[PDB]
């Protein structure tokens, strides 16, 4: 008697790696880093009109 | 600890400078000035029909 049991494939997923610059949205961005922002409590921004 | 900071990406548009002679009613006038008006009293129109 000769039996037997098998894999016959595994298959895997792939994350897609989304960056948001690539993405259409990124115009209504104006994406500047603030390297301290933990250390802020209250922020204006003022400019001239 | 007050910290004045300056953005590198994005700058005003404070001034929208509008000339009259840039528009497309310019020509339903005749703009001529006068430096001198507020010295002058009636002034006349002639027409010949």
């Amino acid at each position: 008697d000769v039996e037997f049991d098998a894999l016959l494939g595994s298959y895997c997923n792939t994350l897609s790696l989304v960056r948001f610059l690539e993405l259409g949205l990124s115009v209504a961005c104006v994406c500047t880093k603030f390297p301290e922002l933990a250390y802020m409590n209250e922020g204006r921004v003022q400019f001239e009109v």
